[PDB]
């Protein structure tokens, strides 16, 4: 069957709401599925906050090396990296790395506090042409992912275009661009999501995100071995609050749309 029908069948059987947006930079073609609908980003929004910090460094060559104090009071629900540097310091380059690679929520909160609140992260998204992205809360409350709640949401299509600009396009300067890709490529939390649906040979840099309502997300940039890069967004959410997180569904969705590449 077609790509569309397989996703509908996957959604109908999963008992949830599935969002997909793939961009083939080869011909700028698109595979869409509920790509104009709002989903809760969860911890995928961390790519924006880090990118916002990277953009500042284009005008300040001493910003990323700037230390940041990590108090015991700054710790929240999940932070495997920041818990090690209590009563110590971590540079923004380390905060940025931890936020994306290990999904450290404290590091994420340090980047926002530095920028000047979630509104500053949103204003940064606007400068890139993204009229859809919005960030209203810090971590971990930004992962509530309540149905119908517009806070901390964006559409699959908007993020794919922005993520494409950030890693392959004109959003950042080259040095800053290569740094973001380096971080995404070194992600340790997405082995079971989109990567599990692709050939193991393909190079992949992604950012996952999990929250309540079985909300399970993954945004990724893909480099084929003999083709132009791909940009894939896979959002998924369920109607009941304490649903299980389904990364296997994101793995299935990636294999369905990437079928042929
Ligand atoms: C971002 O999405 C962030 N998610 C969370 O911290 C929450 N849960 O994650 C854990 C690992 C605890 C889980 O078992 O689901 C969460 C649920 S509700 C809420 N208000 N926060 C994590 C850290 N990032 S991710 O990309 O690794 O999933």
């Amino acid at each position: 069957n077609s790509v569309q029908q397989q996703l509908e069948a996957l959604e109908k059987s999963s008992g949830g709401r599935l969002g997909v947006a793939l961009i083939n930079t080869a011909d700028n073609s698109q595979i869409l599925y509920r790509a104009d609908e709002r989903f809760a980003m969860c911890s995928t929004s961390k790519v924006m906050a880090a990118a916002a910090v990277l953009k500042q460094s284009e005008s300040d060559k001493h910003l990323l090396n700037q230390r940041v104090e990590i108090k015991k009071s700054d710790l929240v629900n999940y932070n495997p990296i920041a818990e090690k540097h209590v009563n110590g310091t971590m540079t923004l380059a380390e905060l940025g790395a931890a936020a994306l690679q290990y999904s450290d929520n404290t590091a994420m909160n340090k980047l926002i506090a530095h920028l000047g609140g979630p509104d500053k992260v949103t204003a940064f998204a606007r400068s890139l042409g993204d009229e859809t992205f919005r960030l209203d809360r810090t971590a971990p409350t930004l992962n509530t992912a309540i149905p119908g709640d517009p806070r901390d949401t964006t559409t699959p299509l908007a993020m794919a275009q922005t993520l494409k600009n950030l890693t392959l396009g004109k959003a950042l300067a080259e040095t800053q661009r290569a740094q973001l890709v380096t971080w995404l490529k070194g992600n340790t939390t997405g082995s079971a999501s989109i990567r599990a649906g692709l050939p193991k040979s393909w190079v992949v840099g992604d950012k996952t995100g999990s929250g309540d309502y079985g909300t399970t997300n993954d945004i990724a940039v893909i480099w084929p071995e003999n083709h132009a890069p791909l940009v894939l967004v896979t959002y998924f959410t369920q109607p009941e609050q304490k649903a299980e997180n389904r990364n296997d569904i994101l793995a299935a969705a990636a294999k369905i749309v990437t079928h042929g590449f």
